[PDB]
Order: structure tokens, then sequence, then C-alpha cells
């Protein structure tokens, strides 16, 4: 919905230099591909990895 | 390290001129000369002022 932006602010006194805060910003939404209850595309697989 | 210098701020609305805060700013240290555990150039002296 947006890309990431970034923007700048003087915050306390802009003719004193005293603070500034730099930010940015996002709108996004994740989620896995599901229909009727099941996966479209993923096959999940759990194997014993032992870890030495 | 810098001179006293000054700004001014509209806080509330700048349109609706509600507020507005001045202020002014430095960055100074002051010492008194000491070498060795020794004032360098003042001698103290305490006398008895009776303040009648």
């Amino acid at each position: 919905a947006q890309r990431p932006q970034a923007g700048t602010e003087k915050s306390d006194i802009p003719a004193l230099n005293r603070r500034m805060t730099v930010g940015m910003d996002e709108i996004i939404g994740v989620k896995k591909a599901a229909f009727n209850g099941k996966q479209h595309g993923v096959v999940m697989g759990f194997f014993g990895a032992a870890g030495d």
C-alpha cells in the first residue's frame, strides 16, 4: 500500500538546533496463500537436526 | 564552545497564534587555574567584617 518513505524533523527549536528526529514509515501486509483451509503452494517437512 | 544564541518557536498552532516560546542556549566552562594541587594566581584572605 505504501513504499518505505523517510522524513526528518527539528523538534525542540528550529533556531536553536538542540534536537532532531529521523524516521521511516511503511504500509504492507504479508500472508501465506491459503484456500479452503489448505496451503496453496507449500509442503512443510520436519527432520531431526541434532545440531552437533 | 558556543556563544549565547537566541531562538523562538510557535508552539501550539502556527496559524492560531495561541502560544510562543523564546529561549537562549550556551556551552561554556569556568574553572580556577590549579596546577599540582596549588592555586596558580590567587591569594585568599579572610578578615573579620562586623557588618554594622
